[PDB]
């Protein structure tokens, strides 16, 4: 069986946070959002993750894309399984998997979590240095059944939306 226990919308980071230190911020799990229990799942059941990243892609660092928020500042985004040092970086805005997944014994019960992380990046320095930027959307997760399994009407999808910030 499945069944789904998290939040349909869920904020990344907290509310006015502010950060110091293309410029990449050391933010590490600051601006980030986790949840170890999203979906139940029992008896066989075997699931991954999609991620997708709806904010526009304006540049590119190692391998994985700079999203773009204001003209001074983007962000490098990472979504995946539960623990963070799983996230997978993210690159264009297309359905990407996220986490390859994992199958639950045939006679017991867990739940399947995800992780969400960014870590923002100055693309142009200003004359204020100082930056805010205000709660945009990012992108969404979905669960992946596999193996067979069926997702039925059970709801497939959560929402990300970045809480505002400053950046000093
Ligand atoms: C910790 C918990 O309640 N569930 C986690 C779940 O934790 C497990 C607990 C027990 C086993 N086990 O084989 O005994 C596997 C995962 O693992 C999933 C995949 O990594 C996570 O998405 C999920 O958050």
């Amino acid at each position: 069986a499945v069944s789904f226990i998290g939040s349909t919308e869920n904020d990344v980071g907290p509310s006015l946070g502010s950060y110091s230190r293309p410029f990449v911020y050391d933010t590490r799990n600051k601006i980030g959002y986790q949840n170890a229990n999203v979906w139940h799942i029992s008896k066989g059941f075997c699931v991954g993750l999609d991620g997708k990243v709806d904010l526009p892609v304006v540049g590119s660092l190692d391998g994985q894309s700079i999203y773009g928020l204001t003209e001074e500042v983007g962000l490098l985004i990472w979504m995946g399984d539960t623990k963070y040092s799983r996230g997978t970086a993210m690159s264009g805005n297309s359905w990407e998997n996220v986490f390859s997944g994992w199958c639950v014994g045939a006679n017991t019960a867990s739940t399947q979590g995800l992780s969400v992380r960014v870590t923002p990046v100055i693309l142009k320095r200003n004359s204020s240095a100082r930056y805010s930027v205000q709660k945009t959307s990012i992108g969404s997760i979905r669960m992946r059944p596999y193996n067979g399994s069926s997702a039925g009407s059970v709801q497939t999808t959560v929402n990300f939306s970045l809480n505002p910030f400053t950046l000093n």
